[PDB]
């Protein structure tokens, strides 16, 4: 619940219109042209793709960048990933839940 505070991702950036042709390498290294990358998930079922910037400010350079660009011959339509794309993991916290076994021998006092 950090990232929530500005509203949506600025390190991860999603590309939608893409030709089936389209390909992750392809897209992988498209941006890597502008700089390093982190993270590349591109399903075939969806055209959509997914690409993470180790840094923000490397990412927004791009974003504005490439964006108003065709890739091959469809306009590529960047769009900010949500603060949920990835999700949250639990923390050390988390297994302080647990209970005891002691509580165990807690009874009542009559049937």
């Amino acid at each position: 619940g950090s990232s929530g505070s500005s509203g949506r991702s600025k390190t991860v950036i999603l590309a939608k219109n893409l030709p089936a042709g389209t390909l992750a390498a392809e897209i992988q290294e498209t941006f890597s042209r502008f700089g390093s990358l982190g993270r590349v998930l591109l399903p075939e079922g969806g055209i959509t793709a997914i690409v993470e910037f180790l840094e923000p400010l490397e990412a927004r350079k791009a974003f504005r960048h490439l964006a108003y660009s065709k890739f091959h011959h469809v306009p590529l339509y960047l769009e900010w990933a949500p603060i949920g794309v990835f999700g949250a993991a639990p923390q050390k916290k988390d297994s302080q839940h647990e209970q005891p076994a002691e509580k165990a021998e807690s009874g009542p006092s009559s049937g």
